[PDB]
């Protein structure tokens, strides 16, 4: 049956690969801690250096569960073999269980601490499916499922942003600055209908994706290259005169023939600005409707918006992508940076004839009867993101790689339930507890294999692109050392991106 | 009956050693298999259950 | 219908791989020319550097087919995703067709040469499925069917060996030598029942094999070093004394656990010899039963035996497998030279203990408890053997890799009809005629997915371990140059071996 005593599941693990889809199966087990002393709390994040941006967040006590990433729900062999063997694939479904919920109570009485658990109390779990709360994850944090299956994972408090801070900041006396901060949202999850569990519950929630294919295939050449260099062409060209050189009009040579097709966006032309405490982004999108003053630098206001290149090389490093694979990664040590896939789709350029010679164009804008890639994306990508409700947008393909959806994977909210205890003057004592439990993920995935008719071998991922370092930098990479630590990837190459392996004919 | 820690040799120690450089023994040792026993599906007892 | 003007069959190639099986499907253009003048004639073979060496063979009228290689089957682009994506495959069904058959006569007046198609003639075209005539295939041999499917395969002639010539040379008076001479076997295949077709008729072939996978899967570790080094063992060790040092009887270490389990055999001592035209090989097994005078050196009684190592490491050069990628290939330029899998049941070896050093000792004959694995076989490998028929034998892996069957795929043998024209005194004059047709081979193999619980990426093979040649050298490697040639892999890791991706665990 059911009770104290009984487990309410059990660990699942593995992946199993089949033509037509994969399924990854993962658990873990979390830790829920009481988080803003069970209290909504608005405050301003205002840091000295940087240069006038600041904002106001409303801190929660909720946490939440975060998914989104793809090293957490594959393996380095399940990754290689998929990248390996199938030309298309998409998330379908998802199933979430929290389970084996374990409560205990926190006595601290000094440098000692002690742990009894208490059978009574409960946590409250929230899954906001209909998204009528602001959004609890984003892209590319590090409050995702943890990479290595016998980790612990920690919650990450939820909070989120009200209102721009710069705009609200109603310093003197301003119409508009008054009207904006009047109409400042604030949202509690305690409004909605949730579940409460003791230890011998257990949740389940499933999701379905809405979803575009990630696409594995490489393209050799670009596409305005596709013609027979033999045949000769219909088209003639016509070249005004320029110097003592008179003008001419003549036939296009054979393998010269010109391209109907187009360079894919990118905007290179800006650089980033400022300290690195500020909000350091090429291109800044601002909300400043009218009214407030201007106050400082266009920082506070803006967002800023990278990576900017999109399909175009990269100039130089300020335009690539770049993270780091540990938490622990500072100042250029422990930083991967992005690389071409060297398919012939991902990167592109366009120059622009003087008469003389060519050169580059920075801006390329959105034109007709463009065609690109999407970023090539590794384990250490996130795999989708939220697409703003909008009336307007132009095409969606965010420069992250990710998969914009309407309804991402709602997010899983959890919470201590607050435990008052009596006291003689008024005030807040709850009882100090957390909660560590198990969470398990399947994703079931959408695969296609490949079919070629190209002769010749194609590139693989292959463990010989692997480093190798430790302490004793004899493990190589991907397995731990002698002091449990998990060797992390040195280079791109070493996460295994997509668009690289396996060739398509345009 | 007390339990015995379960652990077992990836790849020959000598062999992967690389020393100052070598193109065979970079090799064996990128290839050295590391094993995880979560990636299984197993059960979780509790005080009541039994397997 | 059918007739002169309709074509009996059409084009087939590629390769469609499912989870189950495979089935590659190959169409090659042969030639057959009139071979041997029509007659069986025997030889007597005897070089003259060969030190003692020489040997009588039959040749026939007749030519074969022979399928017997990877590369043929197999494209570059087929054997990758074969040796990444299964741990085993097996020949299971072969089918063969030949068809649209063009008989030509060659009118040679002089410098010039005419080509004319006679519709009556005909072609004879013999299948050995119960292997009543001697083999005509021996693998490593130059004839098979080519790799590029637009290549032209011509057929060779048909020959064996009926019985060993020095013991025969039947040298002035010997009892024993005139017998064996008595007994030399003559084949002729018109004793056979086979079919004769014109321009208008086709045929086709089935075989089935009886086989033994081959497996691609790796060994990450000896045998003998599985055991957990932390737990102690009960056993006991005793160490005689020796110099100074006393004797001592001690339990052996956690980390130094015996093994029950031993090195695979294999043949290290002996070293070739003589000259490179003589038979040059470390062991020579002869046959040599009584009477016939030893006359020259052992060369010319025996066959020679290499590779001799088996599993063994080779010493040198002279115990590895090589081969020439091209026929025209020469004095060490184009040859590849086999190299270590990598693999721990593929290299071994033994030492014994003196009680001061341990020393390498070369014969390891065949002994219970071992273990090995079969040599890594690349696309230029050859698939199978003929298993020669024989009361005894022991154990059958042979050293080249092939797959040993009492019944290979049978031999198709096909020749020109002999056309007789008058003559007024009586010599043997034949129409001068020769047929090209159009052979396709269905080969359909049983394959099986790996499935593994390593956390690490595995090795691959990729297009990135190919070099640049060419005129040029400007191609990689599997493409064509300017000229038209087809660029060869250099080394033995651009043949894609097995026993190297996929990990087992013993």
């Amino acid at each position: 049956g059911s009770g104290v005593g009984i487990s309410t599941g059990g660990w699942v693990g593995g992946s199993y690969f089949t033509d037509s889809y994969v399924i990854t199966k993962n658990t873990r087990q979390f830790l829920v801690k009481i988080q803003n002393d069970h209290k909504y709390r608005t405050e301003n994040i205002i840091p000295s250096n940087a240069g006038g941006k600041s904002q106001r967040c409303v801190s929660t006590p909720w946490s939440y569960f975060n998914f989104n990433q793809y090293s957490s729900h594959f393996s380095p062999q399940d990754w290689q073999r998929l990248t390996n063997e199938y030309k298309r694939f998409k998330p379908r479904k998802m199933h979430v269980k929290i389970y084996n919920l374990q409560i205990k109570q926190i006595l601290s009485n000094g440098a000692d601490t002690t742990y009894n658990n208490d059978l009574t109390a409960g946590v409250h779990i929230f899954c906001d499916g209909e998204h009528a709360y602001p959004n609890a994850t984003h892209p590319w944090d590090e409050d995702v499922m943890p990479e290595l299956p016998y980790e612990t994972w920690y919650l990450f408090q939820y909070g989120y942003i009200p209102v721009i801070h710069e705009l609200a900041e109603m310093e003197d006396a301003n119409a508009v600055e008054k009207a904006i901060a009047l109409q400042i949202p604030f949202f509690m999850l305690e409004n909605s209908d949730h579940e409460v569990l003791r230890t011998g519950e257990s949740t389940e929630f499933t999701f379905d994706f809405d979803c575009e294919w990630i696409n594995n295939e490489r393209a050799y050449i670009p596409p305005g290259l596709m013609f027979n260099p033999k045949v000769p062409t219909r088209r003639a060209q016509y070249i005004r005169q320029h110097g003592n050189t008179a003008s001419s009009n003549t036939r296009i040579q054979p393998y010269a023939k010109p391209t109907s097709w187009m360079t894919g966006p990118g905007l290179l032309s800006a650089q980033r600005v400022g300290p690195a405490g500020s909000d350091t982004a090429s291109w800044m999108v601002v909300v400043n409707p009218d009214g407030t003053a201007v106050n400082s630098g266009m920082a506070g206001v803006g967002s800023g918006f990278d990576p900017p290149s999109g399909s175009l090389r990269p100039t130089d490093l300020e335009y690539k992508i770049q993270w780091y694979q540990t938490p622990e990664g500072t100042n250029s040590d422990g930083n991967i940076i992005s690389n071409p896939p060297l398919s012939m789709l991902r990167d592109q350029a366009l120059y622009r004839g003087n008469q003389t010679t060519y050169n580059l164009c920075s801006d390329v804008w959105m034109f007709p009867n463009q065609i690109w890639d999407r970023y090539p994306i590794t384990r250490e990508n996130p795999i989708w993101c939220k697409k703003p409700r909008s009336d307007k947008n132009t095409i969606i393909d965010p420069f992250d790689g990710t998969l914009a959806m309407d309804h991402p994977p709602g997010t899983i909210f959890i919470k201590m339930a607050k435990i008052p205890v009596p006291s003689n003057n008024n005030a807040d004592s709850y009882l100090n507890i957390y909660c560590t439990g198990q969470v398990s993920c399947e994703i079931v995935w959408e695969v296609e294999r490949y079919a070629t008719k190209n002769w010749r071998p194609e590139r693989r991922h292959t463990a010989l692109g692997l480093g190798i370092g430790g302490e004793e930098n004899i493990n190589p990479t991907y397995h731990v050392d002698k002091n449990g630590k998990y060797i992390q990837p040195t280079t791109w190459d070493m996460c295994y991106p997509i668009k690289t392996n396996i060739n398509k004919v345009l």
